[PDB]
């Protein structure tokens, strides 16, 4: 494997960007009847920090390529006007769904015109409540991943690919802690 | 002819900014070589000033990772004994960064430096020099690469001079509303 801290690479940066262009085309098509425009009516991106920052940076650039103008707002995951505006929530990983359920219900109180969710990584086997994201870039099974914004104890977010961290790394680090 | 109808000039393309960022990343790698940066045990702490810096921050931590500089990220709207690098998209009057740097010094980091994507040297209201600067721009109003006009245009991949038509038009529509 190309990283000595990783057992395997699940999605390279290039593969994630290909998938993201596929999702962006669907978003462009799905919002084409909303008459989105810079300044007057952008799609509001609500990005859940910290882990979404890389995905959010790349995805707003790809959405602009596909003609979807955006403005960004940031929330913190550790915490967990859009009235009349279309809102798309971006999260790095969706697993139990407890975070996004609370995020979405909270934003729904401000009466956005619509609210949808876009996640980079879905773990569909992890749900503690039923939840479906409208847009998913990739699925993973029951494995612990880092990279592309996703951390282990605040490290490895900058790895360009989504990878499985090897147990040797985190078992050791729990012990040193 | 400028490839954006809302701009009069492209000042820095995405490719030009990344080229410059690789050059800066090499300098940072050399400068911190005697710091023994490592994931988990001793990452470089990146303190990113939102909102505008999220694109620069996403791209720069990945480039730093390529040059062997592991990071952890914090976003501003414990560091004692850690090396801190503050990232801001644009440095103009320097009033923001002066206040950020002085606030962080109160926590006794091992060191603190700053890295800006765009320096506007002719904008200062107090003296301030960033340790690392990706690009300098004259005294003109730019958008793109995280930088907004009234929360739009951050997703433009290049740094561009905003066409006066855009803010005259929007200024009038606001005064209406
Ligand atoms: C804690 C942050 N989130 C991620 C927890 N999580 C769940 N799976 C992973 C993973 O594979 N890698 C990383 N870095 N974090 C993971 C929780 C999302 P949810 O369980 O509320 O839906
Ligand atoms: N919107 C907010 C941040 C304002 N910062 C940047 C404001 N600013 C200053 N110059 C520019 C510019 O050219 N384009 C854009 N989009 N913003 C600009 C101030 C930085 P500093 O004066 O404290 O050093
Ligand atoms: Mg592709
Ligand atoms: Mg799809
Ligand atoms: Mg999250
Ligand atoms: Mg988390
Ligand atoms: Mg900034
Ligand atoms: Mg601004």
């Amino acid at each position: 494997c190309k990283y000595d801290f990783a057992t395997s690479v699940l999605f390279t940066e290039a593969e994630l960007h290909t998938r993201m262009r596929g999702v962006a085309q669907r978003i462009a098509d799905d919002y084409s009847n909303c008459n989105l425009k810079p300044l007057e009516n952008p799609l509001v991106i609500v990005s859940v920090l910290k882990g979404s920052f890389v995905f959010t940076a790349d995805m707003v650039r790809i959405l602009g390529d596909f003609g979807v103008p955006t403005r960004v707002e940031f929330l913190r995951a550790s915490s967990y006007d859009i009235r009349g505006k279309h809102v798309l929530v971006l999260e790095d990983i969706l697993d139990t769904a407890l975070t996004l359920r609370e995020v979405v219900d909270s934003l729904k109180k401000s009466e956005p015109a619509s609210i949808k969710t876009l996640v980079a990584i879905d773990k569909p086997g992890g749900r503690k409540i039923p939840f479906t994201a409208e847009y998913v870039v990739a699925d993973v099974p029951n494995v612990f991943v880092v990279g592309y914004g996703l951390d282990y104890d605040q490290s490895y977010r900058e790895v360009r690919d989504v990878v499985i961290l090897k147990p040797s790394v985190y078992e050791t680090w729990g012990k040193e802690l």
